[PDB]
């Protein structure tokens, strides 16, 4: 058995080039993924639309769309813990949990990205309320704090609360796109790329429409 502060410390103190090595299964690159600007040839350069799993990206930290448990479950959050192995359920126990709106680092272990950044977004049952729409922008405010303390240079999001949490694709997106550009102008000088994962064609299209909109 593997014992999770024993793995974090010996894959923190590891360079990229010390990780490959030790790689499970074929991974992207950061440099294989076009910026805004390279794709549709400024805060361009810093965004990217990625259409894939989240868990073969080679970046600082992917965000885990979690549940309040934070032990795992269905949909991309299982594909995330088994990616990962057992050290992200071990290190998630030792965390009691996760609030709505709010967001906790671990170590991404067995996965490519070094961290995994877990948020827990609102569930809306039936139609949206502003709390909704305030935890949901607090997902991505708590987890771009967490990016800003650990010195993240690159970090992925899924649509975060869409599908079985109920909150409608094209309002999420543009609460979504509204926080990252806001905290973006502030911290521009700290990152080099900010992924939207974007799998499903609802989500892909509405984020296409609205990426110039917000980043030139």
């Amino acid at each position: 058995k593997k014992v999770w502060r024993e793995e974090k410390e010996r894959l923190l103190k590891m360079t990229l080039e010390e990780r490959r090595k030790e790689y499970l299964r074929d991974y992207i690159p950061l440099n294989s993924i076009l910026s805004w600007k390279e794709e549709m040839k400024s805060l361009t350069e810093k965004v990217s639309l990625y259409r894939g799993d989240i868990t073969l990206l080679e970046v600082d930290a992917i965000v885990n769309a979690a549940n309040a448990s934070l032990l795992g479950g269905g949909g991309v959050d299982g594909c995330i813990h088994r990616a990962a192995g057992p050290c992200l359920l071990a290190e998630c126990r030792n965390l009691n949990g996760c609030d709505t709106g709010h967001a906790k680092i671990t170590c991404g272990y067995d996965l490519p990205a070094k961290y995994v950044i877990h948020t827990v977004g609102p569930i809306a049952r039936g139609h949206i309320n502003g709390s909704h729409k305030e935890d949901l922008a607090n997902c991505y405010k708590s987890s771009l704090k967490l990016v800003k303390e650990n010195n993240i240079r690159s970090v992925a999001f899924p649509c975060i609360s869409t599908g079985i949490y109920g909150f409608p694709n094209e309002p999420a997106a543009v609460i979504a796109l509204n926080t990252i550009k806001e905290w973006l102008a502030k911290n521009h000088h700290e990152v080099d790329r900010i992924i939207f994962c974007v799998f499903l064609e609802v989500d892909f299209k509405i984020y296409k429409k609205k990426m110039n909109e917000f980043f030139s």
